């Protein structure tokens, strides 16, 4: 794996900001894309775009090849058994809900729980403190251990013969946290439960196979993955998706369509309304293409690298403390002590350092570690070494520069 | 308004299929792409890609920007009073969805109507049978007259002072019918009733001004107008909007998130959960800058050229029967007497003629026309009458073909 050869195909990489060479370490908010990618979607609209399906016309059954030919490249880039298991969404956000309105809304009833941790990001948690109040359920929380990882003893004691649903991150955006989803995915079973994973932050960086993991449904974002914005990926085992509704209606997802009644498509046609996202979920294959050619575990392995140089390289500085275990995947989320990481943040951008300030949509989380907000540098495979020397001279020259802001207003008063 | 020089800004017109020139006359199913729009996504992924919002960041900044700026360029293109009013989704078929979750299902109950037309696409049916059957509301229909208008006294006649809502399309994607939309929100609102109105076809062809129809909610996409695909837009009043809660949940779309309870954000952003389709709104913005340099008003003139012509061209064939009013939009769909439109457009395409064949996503109006599918040529404004002689010669041509194949058929039996 060669970082100048990854680097040399993402063109916007090369730039300056405020006059120092940008240094992106924000990939966990989105990532940057290849050329491969970018030239798909060119390709898409300069040759072959047309609308899909029922194809009579040839740049229409181009389309269409194109299209469903993602798919399958989905399919094979999580190890679904079965296209149908393959639903195209806008994102991980709709993919949950469209599990919290067509799965939870129909199968919970009073006295039924959902079981969630208190690191999962809004999008994994607002959908079912909807579907619980919906139906009249329970929602309750799986705690963290104290380096913010899971014990299964908590999640054995959480879980119970009347769980439903247990949801649940893969990877944690702001910890860094792997959590043990196959062995989770035994104890909801165990427990007559399904068990939804949020895959968002580990489908980039890390190989997914939906079969070893035995998860029920698993959502993803194309954005995260060096691919189109406003893509994603439900994939939900085809016993369950096939008895579940719609989560909306229209064109191309029917059969028949009565005054009064309608009936569905087979999947995953089912679940896809309207005209699809066509040049997205095409570029979406090049991007499972592209990280395929370098392989997921060569990734992982190079965020290893990363993410044990950088942990180290913070313990470094005074005054700055990292949230989450020491084994992780690719990011830091970190707060220098007398620096509010939105200022933190700002600085960083003047010397050309991309990074995120806020509650990384965790606002539970951000409570169970008792702070407002936090830093964020977050890594994939296009980032360096050198990058993470970068951050960590600049969160050193950060910390001087607001002491001495600070030691020299007090010689005003 | 020169269709040469419009052309030469769209790559994918300048090629060969089977042979022959290609001759695109299916923009209804979908529209192609100007050079500008292209172009815009590629310096979106090139230069500028970050998430958005709570901007720390400089490419973050311009992200946002980006996006909050195209925001902007459809209110002032559909003349809303207010961003807040302007809601990006995935498509016409998501947005009139959301009306049925957030809207309808939130205030129909037993004896309330929800009244449609027989000309509506599945998008602008199938959300209502399914919202009337979650409230036990009643769905009805608006007659067509024989030319496959509405005439306003059906309309009168059958929304009352029990009906909630009237859901209809601007412009039909088979008959290319206008339906008068101003006065039928007016009958709405006389009689208690919101309007939601199905843009998808209107918008990319004729101006659009909400404020002028009065409309109460409307849905468009941005596929059909020259602009990504993946994105549309629901324009909702902003009285109506702020009392809908809404239709997913997530990050980005909250202000306070608890581990049972959440508030949301202010509108727009209350109904955008998650990441949003980020380079697909900035070209979306892009295909309207576009549009708007050539003058919507130019382009419809053109269309209204384009349908004339036709019409007269499809007049002098024998054996072929026109669906809809004289007085329409730029499309024409068809039968021909002996042949089905399967084979038709299968044929068109041999000669790179792209037309669609099919129920168009209109079962109950194929039905209405007492047909199983039609043939469908749509036009756009990269459109000739070039193109239309090369349709009309072609259906010539396989008139005689097929009654060859026939006549000859019976020479052997
Ligand atoms: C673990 C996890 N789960 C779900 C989401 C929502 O993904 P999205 O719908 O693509 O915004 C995210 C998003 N979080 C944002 C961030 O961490 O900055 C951008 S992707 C995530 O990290
Ligand atoms: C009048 C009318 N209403 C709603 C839709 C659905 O729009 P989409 O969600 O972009 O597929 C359409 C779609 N019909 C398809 C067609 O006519 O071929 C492609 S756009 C439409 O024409």
């Amino acid at each position: 794996m060669n970082i100048t050869d990854i680097r040399e195909q993402f063109p916007i990489l090369h730039q300056q900001v405020n006059g120092h060479d940008l240094v992106y370490l924000d990939s966990a908010a989105t990532s940057q894309k290849p050329r491969a990618v970018i030239e798909t979607l060119d390709k898409y609209y300069n040759q072959y775009n047309s609308n899909v399906h029922r194809g009579v016309h040839t740049l229409g059954t181009r389309a269409t090849d194109g299209y469903e030919g993602a798919r399958e490249k989905v399919r094979k880039f999580i190890n679904a058994k079965s296209m149908a298991e393959i639903i195209f969404t806008k994102g991980t956000t709709t993919s949950l809900n469209m599990v919290a309105l067509s799965y939870a809304r129909a199968n919970l009833k009073p006295g039924d729980e959902v079981v969630i941790t208190y690191m999962e990001h809004h999008a994994n948690i607002i959908p079912w403190q909807q579907a619980v109040k919906a139906t009249g359920a329970t929602l309750k929380y799986i705690p963290l251990q104290e380096d913010g990882t899971i014990s299964l003893e908590d999640v054995r004691e959480t879980v119970t013969s009347n769980t439903k649903i247990v949801a649940v991150s893969h990877v944690s955006n702001v910890l860094g946290t792997v959590n043990p989803i196959k062995e989770m995915a035994k104890i909801a079973h165990d427990n007559g439960a399904v068990i939804v994973v949020d895959g968002a932050q580990s489908t980039p960086h890390m190989k997914i196979d939906v079969q070893d993991l035995d998860c029920d449904f698993f959502a993803l974002s194309s954005h995260k993955m060096c691919g189109p914005t406003g893509v994603g990926v439900l994939y939900g085992k085809k016993a369950l998706l096939e008895n579940m509704e719609p989560a909306e209606f229209g064109g191309e997802m029917i059969d028949f369509v009565g005054l009064y009644e309608s009936t569905w498509k087979e999947l995953p046609w089912k679940f896809e309304a309207g005209t699809p996202i066509i040049a997205g979920a095409i570029g979406l294959g090049a991007a499972i293409d592209f990280l395929e050619e370098i392989g997921l575990d060569e990734i992982s392995r190079h965020e290893h690298k990363l993410a044990a140089y950088a942990l180290e390289r913070f313990r470094q500085l005074d005054g700055v403390t990292v949230y989450g275990p020491e084994e992780r995947a690719g990011l830091v989320t970190f707060n220098l002590d007398d620096v509010h990481p939105h200022d933190v943040a700002t600085v960083l951008d003047a010397e050309g350092i991309a990074v995120r300030a806020g509650h990384h949509c965790a606002q539970p989380l951000m409570k169970w570690l008792d702070v407002t907000a936090t830093a964020r540098a977050s890594f994939y495979l296009y980032n360096t070494e050198e990058e993470i020397d970068k951050l960590v001279e600049a969160l050193q020259k950060t910390k001087e520069y607001f002491t001495n802001v600070f030691v020299d207003l007090e010689h005003h008063h």
